């Protein structure tokens, strides 16, 4: 078979929805983060998630060398955090972590303590596919804001949930 | 670092949200599909998605031996399809596909033509991690439905999107 056009693929993907996360890191190689909507759980033993990020980015470089990271599922009121970590407004990488919402838990990675879900993680394995590194990360601590709804991305806009 | 208890990881995941998909297949090993809350896009060249499914599923071995599959992101009105493919009502596998909204496109996998998004795919790589197979699949065709609001799963309930 021939694969669809990359343009067609991206067009279609805009019709699917995703949660919005920020992946962050800190350690000997420094502080960095980016928004990532290609994230999912893998298995519960050992508890493992994966995230797919383009290897060309500033943050990918620092995440992979620090070897630890957080995955932070953002809550409905946090679209501005997603924008900043997606490069909207071009906030310099190290100025992105100003507020008190970011704290360490176990690994030294910054964890967003008011995110719907924050997992603090160690990198266990990496599979490269096309432009992206698929990073498998084992969860060594968790945190949750008080109940709240998710930030969702769909058709190139932010949204949150409602019952059917 | 020690990993979190598996019970803690599962509890945390219920507070994240995911799109609801059905992964389906057909071929020499027969028809099968199942609901899947762990899917994401990987890279656009070649256009690749991944999905993680428990190796103990009846469907998982058939999907991997057939070598082809579809990923169908369900729309807000399709909770009954999700229910059926999560095994509610114990509907026999072949009968799940009797409805004419299920069609082939390119590979022979059943594609849900009215799903918000349906990708028809060939398996390219399988990585087994803990209890699950992480299946990398390249997209060879898609189906384009009209303006489809998502079916989302969050805190053990179905949901759809609203604006912020």
């Amino acid at each position: 078979f021939e694969t669809v056009a990359s343009f067609d693929f991206r067009d279609a993907l805009s019709k699917a929805s995703t949660p919005v996360t920020v992946v962050a890191t800190n350690g000997p190689f420094g502080l960095a983060g980016l928004t990532c909507s290609a994230v999912c759980s893998v298995c519960d033993r050992p508890p493992t998630v994966l995230l797919c990020i383009n290897r060309k980015s500033y943050a990918a470089g620092i995440i992979k060398s620090n070897g630890v990271l957080s995955v932070n599922w953002l809550a409905a009121g946090q679209a501005v955090i997603s924008q900043t970590f997606a490069g909207v407004g071009s906030v310099p990488m190290e100025e992105r972590f100003a507020d008190k919402g970011w704290q360490t838990i176990a690994t030294g990675a910054p964890y967003r303590m008011d995110a719907a879900v924050s997992f603090d993680c160690t990198i266990a394995n990496i599979v490269d596919v096309g432009s992206h590194s698929v990073i498998f990360a084992e969860v060594v601590a968790r945190n949750h804001a008080e109940e709240c709804t998710p930030l969702i991305y769909h058709r190139r806009q932010y949204a949150t949930t409602r019952s059917l």
